[PDB]
Order: structure tokens, then sequence, then C-alpha cells
């Protein structure tokens, strides 16, 4: 059936047909919704998946059923026979990567989906090679502050025993350290990964914002450590435009968000190493990175410097401090001419994107739980936008952390 | 379905196990291939439909009072079954009605206030026959629930549906709301959410003061008859003028709100019986007023005005002038209620209490259905514990349900 979604503020109603294409499960059933749950080959499985993908690719370039299309299916089928897998054409690799992003229901940044620089790293064979490809990625994507969306794609999975993996969750992240008094220095999210780097020979500076080394695994071998050249790591000192004391908090962050632990699936093929990057929405840093209790957890300090009454929750001291921190982050990046988008601008763009997708594509899968910003929700247009969530392929998928699988 | 579903809290790493979802009775809207978790909404029962619905409820009632399989249980079952046979409906005992109403609340996945579910004053209005009588029952409800500012949660239950041509209905969406008036020039005076209903009231004979905060009259339908208008005694309507503890100018905005949120357009379903008029009330979470009522663009929409008074830079969105004024407004709301000693809860306290509630429900009940999209407050989401809490949503009965607006279905006499 055609499904409709209403915006309760504008009363705009869109009609979804695209969902009829999905075949992957969402996790919900007729009786239980799991919308807030974080996460709910063989030759024989391989061909239909390949065919599906080739089909939509030749459909997208308006040459469905053409001679190129027929030969490609023929070529692919044959290749799956003789090798138990197949290799994507470059055009297919790029199409697939862009579409994985386009289909990412949790991403509010998808208006940019077709502007993705795709780096083909499928000829890589070693961790040193991965490091080279990653440096080039970081240098290209950072672009002196004028950030550019990019993805680097390493060889696909074969037997599962020879995976390429970036062990880092992002290319650039800060270390976190367990202190004898039980507190945590730096980013608590990374304490485990940090310990692993230390154990593998990394010499930690033991500061609050130590850029972690890269830990890179090629062809199933043990991972190897590398230091990203610092001149490639763009960082922003956080200051406030009114509170001159804010710089005294000693806060900073990195300009390039570059998620490195996801799995890219295209036409049945699995790319276990596909670091991709765009640019930040301010709340990612200002709200989550800085203010989550399990992260840098800075609210109380900021509230102190702001001299707020912190004896009662109903003074909303937390909320006030939250806004000021997010003002600072936006201001700091903007002042340093580093690309960043505020949650108001981003959500507007997403709404416009949704309309585009409904018009040109018949829908847009979207995860309201993720799309709505972690502050000021209902004063952003997405809060009021009904969304339908469903899984389309190619896609980005989660995968286990490599240190729970790897044998040394 | 799997017997054990786990939910995780990503902040505390606490894992809970749900078994109560097995008792799910109705559809979510979701399927295995699509999730409708952000969709707002995703003639009478025959005898054979009614039988299993009633037994399900009666069993559940007698199980709750630890008399399952007892002589009184079996007898009650037999009496109900016989009553359905001879009349094609049945009447709930007072005990069952009370248990049912409390459980409809306990089961309301969208409600963050459910720690309170067992403290609910139930008013049995099933003897009501006229709209004047409905007015009497509603006044008594308002006065009891208001309690001079020390608010008490309550529900008043009017007669259940029979053939569908004799429904009792409160046409108001809440017992106390402010009128909205569309102007010839396209502007709106008062609350834009209430323009349609206000128009209906005026058509029915109501004379509008045409102010910004005019309490609407009650429009009350008994036994399927045309609805009738009544004015709530103003002394029964407790209100709070909004002021700010720092900004002396905030009072000059002339904002106020009423103390008692009392939703009156929902349907209560118990054991397959339908109570189409069942107004209930609790107390406010500050954000309901300060974020939604005041700052929704399609509501009072005051952000710009507050921002101007705050001398904020409003040329760029990235100044976060909106976020800044939004906090100040919510501070003002909480401060004004606490100052006038009218019960209210901030989103921090409410969400923390709900997490404790949910954990206790998981331990004593085997689950707690929760709608994350609704449970997470409309501001400062991630700095509340509910944002980090995985939830399972499903529909248990007894329950509160939406129903169509009465002016769309009413057969005018
Ligand atoms: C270009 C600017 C972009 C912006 C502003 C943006 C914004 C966001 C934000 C705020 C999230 C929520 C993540 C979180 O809260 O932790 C997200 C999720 C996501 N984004 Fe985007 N994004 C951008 C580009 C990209 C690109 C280039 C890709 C891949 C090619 C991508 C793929 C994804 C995926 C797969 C998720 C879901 C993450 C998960 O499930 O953990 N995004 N995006
Ligand atoms: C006692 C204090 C209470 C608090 C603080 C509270 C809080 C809330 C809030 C903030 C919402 C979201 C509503 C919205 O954003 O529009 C809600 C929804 C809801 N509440 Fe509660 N509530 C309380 C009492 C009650 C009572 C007494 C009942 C019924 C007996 C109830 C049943 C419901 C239902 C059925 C919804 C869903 C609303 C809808 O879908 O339109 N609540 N509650
Ligand atoms: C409940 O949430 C979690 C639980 C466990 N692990 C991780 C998570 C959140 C996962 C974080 N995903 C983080 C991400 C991914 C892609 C992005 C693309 C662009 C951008 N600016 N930011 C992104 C940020
Ligand atoms: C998408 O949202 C809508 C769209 C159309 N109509 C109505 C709505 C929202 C429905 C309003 N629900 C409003 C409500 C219900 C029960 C409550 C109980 C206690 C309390 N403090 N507040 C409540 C507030
Ligand atoms: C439990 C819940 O699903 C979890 O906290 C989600 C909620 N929504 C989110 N939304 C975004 N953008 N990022 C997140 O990490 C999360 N976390
Ligand atoms: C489209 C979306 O489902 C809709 O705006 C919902 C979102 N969550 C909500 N949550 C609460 N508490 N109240 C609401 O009215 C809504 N509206
Ligand atoms: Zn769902």
């Amino acid at each position: 059936r055609f499904l409709k979604v209403k915006n309760w503020e504008t009363e705009v109603v869109l009609t979804d047909t695209l969902h009829l294409k999905s075949t992957l499960e969402t996790g919900c059933t007729e009786y239980i919704c799991m919308g807030s749950i974080m996460h709910p080959a063989t030759k024989d499985q391989l061909f239909p998946l390949a065919k599906e993908f080739i089909d939509q690719y030749y459909s997208s370039i308006k040459r469905f059923g053409s001679k190129a299309h027929m030969e490609r299916l023929e070529e692919v089928n044959k290749e799956i026979d003789t090798t138990s897998t197949y290799q994507l054409k470059d055009t297919e690799l790029i199409y697939g990567a862009k579409h994985a992003w386009r289909n990412a229901s949790r991403c509010v940044g998808r208006i940019q989906w077709s502007k993705l620089q795709v780096f083909d790293a499928r000829d890589c064979t070693t961790a040193h090679g991965m490091f080279n490809y990653i440096c080039n990625h970081v240098k290209y994507a950072t672009n002196k502050g004028n950030l550019r969306s990019a993805i680097t794609i390493f060889p696909q999975r074969t037997d599962g025993k020879h995976d390429f993996r970036v062990w880092n969750s992002q290319l650039i992240r800060y270390a976190g350290y367990k202190q004898p008094d039980g507190s945590t220095l730096g980013d608590p999210a990374n304490v485990q990964f940090t310990e692993i780097c230390i154990q593998q020979g990394w010499k930690p500076p033991r500061g609050r914002f130590d850029v972690l080394p890269l830990l890179l695994q090629a062809n199933g071998n043990d991972p190897e450590l590398f230091q990203i050249p610092p001149e490639l790591v763009l960082e922003v000192p956080i200051r406030h435009p009114k509170f001159e004391w804010f710089k005294d908090l000693g806060l900073k962050w990195y300009g390039l968000p570059a998620v490195s632990n996801m799995l890219l699936e295209i036409g049945g093929l699995e790319f276990s190493a596909c670091p991709f990057s765009g640019w930040y929405m301010g709340t990612e840093i200002g709200v989550r990175d800085y203010c989550d209790n399990s992260r840098y957890n800075i609210l109380e300090e900021v509230a102190k410097k702001m001299n707020l009454d912190m004896r009662k929750t109903s003074s909303l001291w937390k909320d006030q401090a939250l806004v000021e921190i997010n003002i600072a982050v936006l201001y700091s990046f903007q002042s340093d001419k580093v690309t960043i988008v505020d949650h108001h601008s981003a959500t507007e763009s997403f709404i416009k994107h949704m309309e585009n997708e409904y018009r040109c594509r018949g829908g847009c899968p979207a995860d309201w739980v993720w799309i709505v910003p972690p502050m000021s929700g209902s004063i952003t247009p997405v809060f009021h936008q009904e969304m339908l969530n469903y899984r389309l392929t190619p896609s980005f998928e989660y995968q286990p952390d490599p240190w729970n699988t790897h044998v040394w």
C-alpha cells in the first residue's frame, strides 16, 4: 500500500512508495516496535543480491535491459561461479557508496549524498598501504577547513579470515585514561581502545586531548600502529564570543568526523573497512561529546563558571549551560573557517531533502529517533515531521569490534 | 516471538529483560519491513468478539488480586458470559472499573508520568444521563483534581458505548483550553490549535470575549444527543501568570497558563467495553507549556518576542538565539508554578522518575511499554536519562485510544 507521512506543523503530506522496494528487516513486528533499539556469504546467496544491485544500477542510468546490462549480469554470474565472488566496476563502486549514504536512515546530512568523493583502495594489501590511503583521505577531506565528503574503500571480505579493518571507531579521536583514583582523563568512550594501543606499544602523553594513533588491520593480519602526521589533523580551540573565561576551560575538538568502524554492503559484497567523513553538526560536539555524563561531562564546570544556581534541577542550570557550550562550538569553528552546520540549518536542509526524495524517488527512509537533534528538539522542523523507516541496500551496517573476533 | 527481549541503557550499561511484550494485544503499525514509530496514529462489538475480550480482562483482574481460578473468579466469568448472551454487553463491577482505568494509564506507552499510575482517583459517572449531569461531574472533577494547586490525578468515567448511536462525548480536547480566533487578515488571536473547536462553540451559541486567553466552554454530549454548552465556574479554573526570576520585563509579555491538564477526547477500552467519555487529569511537565504551547510555531509562537526582549542577535540561526530564549521561557514557567504553589514537574525530575518506574516495572511486571519518540522531552533531549534508554513499544489492554473528533461523526438531531 502507499503510505503517507504528515508534517504536523506545515500540514504537508508526502506519499511513500519507495518502502515497497525494501526486503531487509527492521526488527519491529506487528506487535512490537523497536524504533529506539540501537541495533535489533555463498555463491547461492550471492547472485540474487548481485543481480538486484546490477539491476537497480542499470535502472538508475536508464539502460535497464540494455546490452551492457545483459552482459554485466552474464559477466557477474560467471565470475561468482569460477571464484565464489565478483568485483564491482568503478562506476558501480561509486554508485553503491553514494547510495549507501543516501539510504542511511539515521543521517540528517543526506542532502549532500551525491557529492561524495570515492577513493578506491581495493588494491591495498598491507597496513602501511592502508595508512597511506588514510592520510590522503584525511588530507583531501580536511582541505584546510573547507571540508569535503569522502570515503575510502579497502578490499572486500573474502572468507572472513582475511578482513581489512580500521580498529579505530573514528580516524581521529581522543584517548581516554583510567586514573588511579577511578576518574577518567580524556574521552571515556575510548578507554578500551586506548588501552589496546598502549598494550601494542603506543607511548601515551596522558593528556585530555591526545589524538589516538591509527591501528590498522590488513588481510586478517595483526593490526599495526601509525601516527597521523599532526599537520594533517585540523583542530579547533573552543572559545565563547561573550564569555572570555570560556577559553580557560582548555577545550578543543577535531574538525573532521571520520567514522571508520562501519561495514559497507553493496550487491552482496562486504567492505569491512570503509572510513568515510563529512563535517560536523554542532550538537555532536556541544551536546553529546561534551555533555553526555559518560563522555567529557562538562556541564557542571561550565555552570560553575556561569555562576548558576545548581541546587535544583528546575532552575534548568543544565539547559542554560548546554546552550552556551553549543554557541561556543559553532562560533569557534566559524571563527576558524572550519565547516560546521548548526542543528537548525541541518534539520531544515533535511526537510528539503525529504521533499526532494519523495518527489524524485517516492520516499526517503528516516529514523526520527536519530534525525531529531539531542537539544531543542521541537523547535526544529524534523520533530514535527512524521517519518517512515525501512532498510534499503546498498547500506552501511554495524559490525563487531575487531578485538572481539581477532586471533593474534 | 522470542520470550526474552533485552533493552539496554547506553549511559549506565544497565540491561533489562522484557517478557511482558508476550501479552501484546493490538497492532503497533510497524511490520517486519517498516517502522512507524514516529507516525502520530498508525459500529460496536458483536457477542462473539466481546466474550474473549471480557474473559481476558476478568482473568487479568482476578490474577492481579491473587484470586485466579477462585470460586469468585469462575462465578464472575459465568455472570459476565451470561450477561453478554442476554444483552450483548456487560457492566463492570466498581472494583474492575477502578483497576481497569489505572491499568489503562499504566499501559500508556507515551506517558512519562506513569510512576503515579496507582494513585488515581476514579469517579464512576455511569449513572449520568444528561449533559447537565456531565457538567456536574466535570465540575466536581476539576475542583477535586485542582485542590487549590496541590493537584491530584483523577478520571471521570461516563457510560460505555452501547449501539454507537448513544455515545457520551466531551467535544473539548481538554476540559480547560484557551480559544483561538482566526482574523480576516489571516492572523490568529489566542491559541491557534483551538480555532476549529472555538468556531464550533461560537456556532453553538457561545459569545466569545475575543481575548488571548479565554477559557473555552464545555461542549457536552450525553446519550447520543446534540451537544450542549456550559461555562466552567471561573473560580474552578486555576491559572498561573508567567513571570521570570531574573527578567523583570517577562511579566509584561502578559502570558499565563492554566494549572490543570485534563484530556477529554480519548477513549478508554476495558475488557472490550468502550468508554468514549473518560476525561482524566494529572499535572504538567513544564516543557508541555514552555516548549510546545508557547514556542511551537503553530501555537503561541513567542520565541521571537522573547528573543527581542533578551536583546539577542537574531540574524543568524547559529547564534542559537532560539535555544537561548527557549530555556529562559521554560525557567519562567517552572518558576511561576512553584511560586504560586501549583504542582508542576521539570523534565529532568520527570524523566529520572520514569527511569526508576520503568526499572521497577521490568522487575515486578516483566516489562514497561514505552514510546521513546514521546517520552524524550521536546528540549535538551540527551541530557535526560530517557534519551539513552532503549525502549520496547507495544499495546497492552486496558488502554487509552484515540477516537475521531465528534463533530465529524455526529448525527445532528
Ligand atoms: C556531509 C555532512 C554530514 C553531516 C552534517 C552528517 C550528520 C550526521 C549526524 C549528526 C548523524 C548522527 C550521528 C550521531 O549522532 O552519532 C549522522 C549519522 C550517519 N551518517 Fe551522516 N552526516 C554527514 C555525512 C555523511 C557521509 C559522507 C556519510 C557516508 C558516506 C554518512 C553516513 C552516515 C551513517 C551511516 C550514519 C548512521 C551512523 C550510525 O548508525 O551510527 N554521513 N550523520
Ligand atoms: C500525574 C502526572 C502526569 C504527568 C507529568 C504526565 C505527563 C505526560 C506527558 C508529558 C505526556 C506527553 C503529552 C504530550 O506531549 O502531548 C503524556 C501523555 C499521555 N499520558 Fe500522562 N501524565 C500524567 C498523568 C496522566 C494520567 C492521570 C493519565 C490517564 C489516567 C495519563 C495518560 C496519558 C496518555 C494516554 C498519554 C498519551 C497522549 C496522547 O497520545 O495524546 N497521564 N503524559
Ligand atoms: C546508541 O548510540 C550508540 C551506541 C553505541 N555505539 C555507538 C552509538 C552511536 C554511533 C555513532 N555514530 C556516529 C556518526 C556516524 C556517521 C557520521 C557522519 C557524519 C557526522 N558528522 N557524524 C557522524 C557520526
Ligand atoms: C502529533 O501530536 C498531535 C497531533 C494532533 N493532535 C494532537 C497531538 C498531540 C496529542 C496531545 N496529547 C496531550 C496529553 C495527553 C495526556 C496528558 C496527560 C498528562 C499531561 N501532563 N499531559 C498530557 C497531554
Ligand atoms: C536508546 C536510543 O536509541 C539511543 O540513545 C540513541 C537515540 N538517538 C540518537 N540519535 C543520534 N543522532 N545519535 C545517537 O547516538 C542516538 N542514540
Ligand atoms: C511526527 C512526530 O511523531 C510528532 O511530532 C510527535 C513527536 N513526539 C512527541 N512527543 C510528545 N511528548 N508529544 C508530541 O506531541 C509529540 N509529537
Ligand atoms: Zn517500529
